[PDB]
């Protein structure tokens, strides 16, 4: 088989949970788990956290439908609600948690008439300026909905824009914001993504929502997963294909981006953009052969990538090649990247298999 | 369901592979369909080309295995050989043309000892540098398997590294190092992917390879896909699902990235880097909003977009968006973007759904 393999460390996901719950020993955490557990198997993880989890978090029915087969009591949390007239009789069935976020889908909300009563949460948008209401809309809401027959909980979340940064000033402005509602009597309260769980006690409200940090990369622009504590959940492990000498002069790869300044060794790895690596990933974006530190040379092909081994003169074809895992962090490679660990993960395509460890 | 749908034109696939076919009209062409088709699911492209194509290639065995599946008696390359002594046994069962590019390789296929033999394409590094022999090691391996029991046809086969520009220097490079090779006893040649089927006729050889000129995206740095006369197969359309007033100097999204200069109405789409959307897509991104002209503002996150909507007063909640397609080519996007059609095609994630139309 094509030598590329995506393993995911199941107990580290349970260790990273266990870890944001420590953060809030007497509160609750949502598991967020969208984007097929960004992009690890969301029935696995729904799995391994069956029991952990005081609940669930996507962004969809399709994955809403996916963990309720799974679980058949816990909470699960539809982040951004319902996106049509017709989700909502499967929303009552499956017994989610709704969002309601707009004037639109609080308006399609009340034209459901659904018997079974649900839980509600109504969507601040407390500085982000994409989702949910600003207060005095939200308060409407909540007047309408507070004695509504068909709410079990009216709830209320909201999320942070700059969170990840250490000390940018629209975070304690939205944390002000989202006090603003103080006097609303609601059920649970939801702030707290993976960079609030860890950095802001004063967010962390009723439920916690951790998403990223579950997967062992950081949510913090300033401190690494390993200084954090988390483990990483995903190793995307490949192989040498094969090995060159390059001349001096010598191009490697398309556009001749890529010259040899001394007599050089290229590296060819069974790993490229359609498996979910970068195509643009610069020459010098980090890669570990045989567990030792190389460099990525010339573009990032479909199907292939190459390295610069000239000063690694043991390396074979045949060789363990990690571009991300418990060696080298796919926050390093993403970052060197211009991204984040959230696009590598969700983006390793169908194609990579899939295997999992404790 | 979430509004998003991956619409893909099976036809116009027919059509540019019957334009690919048209350039070198005595030649024969692959139909290259890895990568799950460049994101347009290999089993639908490869049905519909089932009885047009000359033959199809591939990136690896599992892919093979699909196409083999499909069609029982058609040709398949593997373009990268076989990965590991243990695939030979099986690419004999399927009955598909190998490739050779390396000693390792080489030797792995000569250990095989298969029952029935194989199409054999012998790798020539023409200055791509990745894989492939030099010059010398290719002769060696001619003389070795010409008259090799296990080879039926003996071939050769080259890649361009720079074909997408008008006139690169490596270019003639490329081609002077591969017909001096022509001496040699070949069945068949083959050197030309889409930007040389389109350009360099000297290289159209035995068996042109197009791959992203059959999905109806431009190969070539200066012509259109629409100049050159190819019709877009994949069309990504989602929908506006909230829509918002900003004030002058609110920010917009994660880090506050974005600013607003006057008076702003923003909207919210169905589409994020998790369903292969650019993570880093800039601000001035096109994108259609009832079929109209717009641009992104703030960061792109996980399942969401956000579109400046200021110049367009009529837009509303539930209004198509296209993200790409026959209004609005994924080569301006992924230009827009920093990369090119290739990733944005072949990244759409399982999460987003095919459609296929008639
Ligand atoms: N980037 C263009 C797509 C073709 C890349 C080709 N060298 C491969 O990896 O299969
Ligand atoms: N980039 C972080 C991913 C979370 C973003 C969240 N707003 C969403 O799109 O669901």
């Amino acid at each position: 088989m094509r030598p590329l393999v995506a393993t995911v460390d199941l107990s580290a996901i349970r260790h990273n949970y266990a870890l944001a719950k420590r953060c809030a020993p007497q509160r609750q955490a949502f598991a967020v788990v969208k984007a097929n557990a960004y992009g690890h198997g969301a029935r696995e993880v729904v799995t391994a956290l069956h029991d952990d989890a005081d609940g669930f978090a996507v962004a969809c029915l399709e994955e809403a439908a996916e963990v309720r087969a799974l679980h058949a009591s816990a909470r699960i949390l539809l982040l951004e609600g319902c996106f049509e007239a017709s989700e909502y009789a499967l929303a009552g069935q499956l017994r989610l948690d709704l969002v309601i976020q707009g004037a639109e889908q609080g308006e399609a909300f009340l034209a459901a008439g659904l018997d079974i009563p649900l839980n509600v949460w109504l969507k601040l948008d407390s500085g982000m300026h994409r989702l949910g209401f600003d207060p005095a809309a939200l308060r409407a809401w909540h007047a309408r909905l507070r004695s509504h027959p068909g709410v079990r909980e009216l709830n209320l979340i909201s999320h942070f824009a700059c969170a990840d940064e250490r000390n940018h000033p629209l975070t304690e402005q939205q944390l002000e914001s989202f006090l603003g509602l103080l006097d609303l009597d609601f059920d649970q309260r939801s702030l707290a993504n993976s960079a609030a769980v860890l950095t802001i006690p004063a967010a962390h409200m009723d439920w916690l929502r951790p998403g990223i940090m579950l997967y062992g990369s950081t949510p913090l622009a300033d401190l690494s997963a390993a200084e954090l504590g988390l483990k990483p959940a995903m190793s995307l492990g490949a192989q040498l294909i094969s090995l060159r000498e390059v001349a001096v002069g010598e191009s490697v790869g398309y556009g001749a981006t890529w010259i040899a300044e001394r007599p050089a060794r290229i590296g060819t790895v069974s790993c490229g953009y359609a498996d979910g690596y970068p195509r643009t990933a610069p020459a010098g974006t980090p890669v570990l052969v045989g567990g030792r530190r190389a460099i990525l040379a010339g573009r990032v092909s479909m199907d292939m990538l190459a390295v610069d081994l000239s000063d690694l003169p043991e390396a074979r074809v045949g060789d363990p090649v990690e571009l991300w895992g418990a060696g080298l962090s796919v926050d390093e490679v993403a970052r060197a990247c211009g991204t984040l660990g959230y696009e590598l993960l969700s983006k390793v395509t169908a194609r990579v298999p899939r295997r999992y460890s404790h």
